[PDB]
């Protein structure tokens, strides 16, 4: 995918509501960095819905694909209110420049 697309689509979707840089703050929702490979619900010292804590899967690219376009529907009860991206070449762009930003 493409990381300078997936950078734009990160600020103007996501950024109000997260950081991804190491020790980002916590805003609406939670830092970003290192979610690879991580578990849901793992951000340091962010207080998670019960849903988001207890989702149990691993964070990937193929769990950020399905989760992004819909993520209520992957995660009900969840207080993240974003409606979703429905094109899977933006999906795959935003999640490009995540792999980058969140291991960076
Ligand atoms: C822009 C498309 C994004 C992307 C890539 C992500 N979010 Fe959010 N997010 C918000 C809140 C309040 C939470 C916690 C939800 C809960 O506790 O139920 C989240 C959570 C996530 C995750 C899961 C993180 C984990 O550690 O499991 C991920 C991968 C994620 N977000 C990505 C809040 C917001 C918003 C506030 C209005 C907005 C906009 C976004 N998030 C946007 C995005």
């Amino acid at each position: 995918g493409d990381v300078e697309k997936g950078k734009k689509i990160f600020i103007m979707k996501c950024s109000q509501c997260h950081t991804v840089e190491k020790g980002g703050k916590h805003k609406t929702g939670p830092n970003l960095h290192g979610l690879f490979g991580r578990k849901t619900g793992q951000a340091p010292g962010y207080s998670y819905t019960a849903v988001n804590k207890n989702k149990g899967i691993i964070w990937g690219e193929d769990t950020l694909m399905e989760y992004l376009e819909n993520p209520k529907k992957y995660i009900p009860g969840t207080k993240m209110i974003f409606v979703g991206i429905k094109k899977k070449e933006e999906r795959a762009d935003l999640i490009a420049y995540l792999k980058k930003a969140t291991n960076e």
